[PDB]
RNA sequence: UCCAGU
């Protein structure tokens, strides 16, 4: 499909993530708008798995903590062309059952 | 608006 797959280092990762784009932004963009801050370790637009089309935000990610540290230290309250974004430690490894089995 | 993907 697209993106690649998590890195094998979950049992050690700082997980941050990224959210609170447009609707117009894209995934190749925050690729390289957070690439700058050390290493875009992933990125992922979970949008849907049937429709594909919601991209009312993304899931960037960052798996060391100086680089995470400072892509929420001046990426968190920014603007990407009115509206805010947010940046934070991550909660969970995935989501349980958003795609069923 | 916490991932469903090499």
């Amino acid at each position: 499909m697209s993106y690649g797959r998590p890195p094998p280092d979950v049992e050690g990762m700082t997980s941050l993530k990224v959210d609170n784009l447009t609707y117009r932004t894209s995934p190749d963009t925050l690729r390289r708008v957070f690439e700058k801050y050390g290493r875009v370790g992933d990125v992922y637009i979970p949008r849907d798995r049937y429709t594909k089309e919601s991209r009312g935000f993304a899931f960037v990610r960052f798996h060391d903590k100086r680089d995470a540290e400072d892509a929420m230290d001046a990426m968190d309250g920014a603007v990407l062309d009115g509206r805010e974004l947010r940046v934070q430690m991550a909660r969970y490894g995935r989501p349980p059952d958003s795609h069923h089995s």
